């Protein structure tokens, strides 16, 4: 039936020549490489839109410009809803969609052509996950699996600490935003895995958010969300 695997791809895997054998999932922030060389004239990928909004596909390429991409939404494999425009040696386009599975079908018109491409998709939205109690110590931290996840948590009553972990795979600035659903005293601290006492940064209140940006190098990190007054619910986004 419809593949439900959650492991993203970074590279195509033939055969992927129509919607029924599409490679995927492609996720935001992870580049996929492939090529349409010789008689390989079509490649198909799928991706999941997690929140309604505007989705952008950018496909930088080298080789012939004689090809394009079409997008289809699950449920209608005949009528494509968007196609790419050539701009500066890439095929780009933005289209509005609603949540659900979509397919990008890249195909060339002349089978003498050699084309290689990389594919970037943006604007897919965040998946919402719940924290997993008990997460009151770093060894029981709830894993944040990628940088397109909103974690939903609460600190009601006895529960005063929620530890989360995330991995940074390449150096860059990370944005940590806790959104307070209720008015209470909550904050967060960030720690390296190797030194749970070394405090790297601390969240700063700005209106209803407690946030900070920090440049981190590759590695695993612990994020402790803890309350110092009242009780309430929050959502937690770690963004790149
Ligand atoms: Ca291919
Ligand atoms: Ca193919
Ligand atoms: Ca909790
Ligand atoms: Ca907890």
């Amino acid at each position: 039936g419809i593949p439900g695997t959650t492991t993203p791809i970074t590279k195509e895997m033939e055969p992927n020549d129509d919607i029924k054998e599409a490679n995927g999932p492609i996720v935001e922030g992870v580049t996929v490489k492939g090529d349409l060389n010789g008689s390989d004239d079509a490649d198909t990928f799928y991706f999941d839109v997690k929140e309604d909004g505007d989705v952008t596909i950018e496909l930088p390429y080298s080789g012939s410009s004689n090809f394009t991409w079409l997008v289809y939404k699950e449920g209608d494999d005949q009528n494509h809803i968007a196609s790419g425009i050539d701009k500066n040696n890439s095929k780009v386009g933005t289209f509005k969609s609603t949540k659900g599975r979509h397919y990008v079908f890249i195909y060339k018109h002349d089978s003498a052509s050699n084309i290689s491409y990389s594919l970037n998709i943006k604007g897919l939205g965040n998946e919402k996950l719940k924290e997993k109690e008990n997460n009151d110590s770093s060894d029981k931290a709830t894993v944040i699996p990628n940088f397109n996840t909103t974690m939903q948590g609460s600190l009601l009553g006895d529960d005063s600490r929620d530890y989360y972990s995330f991995e940074v795979k390449e150096e860059g600035e990370v944005n940590i935003e806790l959104d307070k659903k209720d008015e209470f005293g909550v904050t967060w601290t960030l720690h390296p895995e190797s030194n749970i006492n070394d405090r790297i940064t601390y969240g700063q209140v700005d209106g209803n958010k407690v946030s900070n940006k920090v440049k981190l190098r590759p590695g695993k990190y612990y994020l402790l969300v803890y309350k110092y007054s009242g009780s309430g619910n929050y959502e937690l986004r770690v963004n790149k």
